[PDB]
């Protein structure tokens, strides 16, 4: 089962949302495709998960994108790995992966054009949303 999304006075919270875009200075830029994040990867998804547990009755929306390239249908659960990478992280660094929320939404939001691979690079970026 589902527990009813109503929220009386949860979900409107610190601006967490300005605060993660703080650190990571907007969407989160990935290099690596085919394999996981080595150590060493951003210390920006541990700070991001610090205000995350701050407020722990907030609800996260990570979203992820991808090229317009590719196979539509296939993007969905692709920008939902992409997404779910970030949760992995949260949850390790102790935010509750049951408030935390990862969607694939493929091509939706093109930040550059996908005439250019680089473009490209861009779109299939992730990015962090507060409820």
């Amino acid at each position: 089962g589902q527990a009813p999304p109503g929220p009386p006075a949860s979900g409107p919270c610190a601006d967490l949302q300005s605060a993660i875009n703080a650190v990571t200075g907007g969407p989160i830029a990935f290099g690596n495709d085919g394999a996981s994040l080595i150590p060493a990867d951003y210390e920006i998804l541990n700070r991001v998960a610090d205000k995350l547990k701050a407020c722990p009755d907030a609800r996260v929306t990570i979203n992820g994108y991808t090229d317009n390239t590719g196979s539509e249908g296939i993007n969905i659960p692709l920008s939902a790995q992409r997404a779910k990478i970030v949760a992995d992280y949260l949850v390790a660094r102790g935010v509750a992966g049951d408030h935390i929320a990862t969607v694939g939404l493929g091509s939706v939001n093109p930040i550059a054009s996908n005439a250019t691979p680089e473009g490209r690079a861009k779109n299939r970026r992730v990015e962090i949303v507060v409820n």
